């Protein structure tokens, strides 16, 4: 029932994601010189370095907020390269499955700890 445990759990999950080769296209903001029409399609860019820096700055109140930003990385990838046979597409799908598999217990433990606190 530790209300604060999610933060270190998210730091460790982000470390695993950075070690994953599938995270390479998502480690830093999309380069607008390489993809000049990116902002014509994507309203809110997101990447794992921005997620990590938001977490380290103490700017996430809950793991649900972090999860919303990570999910935005994947939805941006799907919206920008929607060829279900593109390299980045396939990397996004595997990394998303890995993230969802590991974030589930982080969210469950946090929601349980908060429900216990407010009992
Ligand atoms: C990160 C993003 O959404 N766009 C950049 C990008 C990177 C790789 C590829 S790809 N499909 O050739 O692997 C297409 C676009």
């Amino acid at each position: 029932y530790d209300i604060q445990a999610w933060k270190k759990q998210c730091e460790e999950l982000l470390n695993l994601i950075f070690q994953c080769e599938d995270s390479e296209p998502f480690r830093q903001p999309v380069d607008l010189l390489e993809y000049p029409d990116y902002r014509d399609i994507i309203d809110t860019p997101m990447d794992f370095a921005t997620v990590r820096e938001t977490l380290e700055a103490g700017n996430y109140e809950s793991p649900m907020e972090l999860c919303k930003d990570v999910r935005l990385i994947f939805s941006n990838s799907k919206a920008y390269t929607p060829s279900k046979r593109s390299r980045i597409y396939s990397m996004s799908l595997r990394l998303s499955a890995f993230f969802e598999e590991h974030i589930s217990s982080v969210l469950s433990d946090y929601k349980s700890a908060l429900r216990f606190h407010k009992r």
